[PDB]
């Protein structure tokens, strides 16, 4: 696995744009570009709930989606 190595999100050709799909050979159908879609956790970050006191950034946010909020920690 290549896409791995390198530190990209596996995802289906559906949800990745045709843009993103990368050429890494190494994901259960598609390569994504989280660099180009979004790098919440390559920056330490995961989905929180909105009911969780935490730091999300707008642009962070729609990686979750509606009703979530993507958070960021110290790591």
């Amino acid at each position: 696995n290549e896409c791995v190595s390198k530190g990209f999100g596996c995802l289906p050709q559906s949800d990745c744009p045709q843009e993103a799909r990368l050429s890494y050979g190494g994901c259960s159908t598609v390569c994504c570009d989280l660099s180009k879609l979004t790098g919440c956790k390559g920056k330490g970050g995961e989905c929180n709930p909105l009911d969780r006191q935490c730091k999300e950034l707008q642009a962070e946010s729609a990686s979750c989606g509606k009703g979530q909020k993507c958070c960021v920690w110290l790591h």
